[PDB]
């Protein structure tokens, strides 16, 4: 079968903590009741939730609420518990108040609201400082939730939140994270189709934080090659074959190798054999101002197959990439 692994970080953080701390399923939940909130307007429909801006009638404070569509009261619990554990983590969202609608009785979320600059007054003015700033903000939200035993396991665009006026950033959605836990088999079937990490994409179900990792790299290639995806692909398959293009077949097999992960059928004939791409070859005119040898390094070391060989985020975040910010913010 397939050679297990072990997160060389924060690897038995949980299991130095109390039950209670990554025992969701027993986790009692106070349910509030949503009157206290009034719905504006909607915001956003997802696969799992609804997103409404709403008012809080008792202090005329703005406020998102998240109507839960429904799953198994699991997967509740472990939301609202990951929420509770990470509450005040830096650039984690803040979950204010967990409600039900008192006559429908759907279970709802409530969540601090963040403004959201235009994604075209974002992309039109973003400076090689602007891309490193926020980076490092999210590195320090994933370092943190991780040194807190838990993957967010879905980083994508939609999930992170910036207020450019303010210079802030939050992650959010946390829908579908997970406690680390050493030997665990997890479900690969997670995170968008674009940004999953080839663990995923192979069925390898021993994965832990690292798969954030990659994640994160999606979008750094996304944003300083201004290609929105990079690795862009029609399907769950076709996605390691658009991957494979850019970093190679070599080191691919002997990531099948290393963990003599059996591969699906479906995938023998359709990779093929692809050297390993130059990142110089992504770069043009309209692009070059976001590149650099410094940004470059930092890419290659989040992007490869092996989930134990990206850097962890405070290995990024020591990374030169970052030295003019983590200087200017002291
Ligand atoms: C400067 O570039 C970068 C540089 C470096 C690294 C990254 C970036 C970068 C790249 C792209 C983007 C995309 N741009 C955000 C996507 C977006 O805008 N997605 C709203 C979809 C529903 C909106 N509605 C809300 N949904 C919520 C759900 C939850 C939850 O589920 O937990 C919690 C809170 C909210 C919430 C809070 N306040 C207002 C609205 C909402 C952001 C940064």
């Amino acid at each position: 079968g397939p050679v297990p692994s072990r997160a060389r970080v924060y690897t038995d953080v949980n299991t130095h903590r109390p039950r209670e701390y990554w025992d969701y399923e027993s986790h009692v939940v106070e349910w509030g009741n949503q009157d206290d909130y009034q719905l504006v307007r909607k915001l956003g429909r997802g696969k799992y939730s609804e997103v409404f801006e709403a008012i809080n009638i008792t202090n005329n404070e703005k406020v998102v609420v998240k109507i839960l569509k429904p799953v198994k009261k699991k997967k509740i619990k472990r939301e609202i518990k990951i929420l509770e554990n990470l509450r005040g983590g830096p650039n984690i969202i803040t979950l204010a108040d967990i409600v039900k609608d008192p006559v429908s009785r759907t279970p709802a979320l409530v969540f601090e609201h963040v403004n959201n600059t235009d994604f075209k007054q974002l992309y039109q003015t973003l400076t090689d400082y602007d891309i490193r700033f926020y980076m490092y903000e999210i590195l320090k939200a994933l370092d943190y939730c991780h040194s807190m035993g838990i993957m967010h396991r879905d980083v994508k665009p939609h999930n992170v939140m910036i207020d450019h006026e303010h210079r802030k950033l939050r992650l959010i959605d946390w829908g579908l994270a997970e406690f680390y836990h050493p030997g665990q088999e997890y479900n690969v079937r997670v995170a968008s189709r674009y940004f999953k990490g080839p663990e995923l994409l192979v069925d390898y179900q021993m994965y832990d934080y690292s798969l954030d990792m990659w994640s994160l790299g999606c979008m750094l290639a996304s944003m300083i090659f201004r290609k929105e995806p990079f690795f862009h692909g029609h399907d769950n398959y076709d996605q390691l074959v658009r991957i494979a293009k850019v970093l190679g077949t070599e080191d691919l097999y002997d990531y099948i190798d290393k963990y003599n992960i059996e591969l699906d059928p479906r995938f023998n004939d359709i990779l093929g054999r692809h050297s390993r791409k130059r990142w110089e070859r992504f770069v043009h005119s309209e692009n070059q101002h976001l590149v650099s040898p410094e940004a470059l390094d930092f890419l290659d070391k989040l992007l490869r197959y092996d989930h134990q060989s990206r850097l962890t985020a405070r290995e990024a975040m020591e990374h030169p990439y970052f030295y003019t910010v983590v200087k200017d913010q002291a």
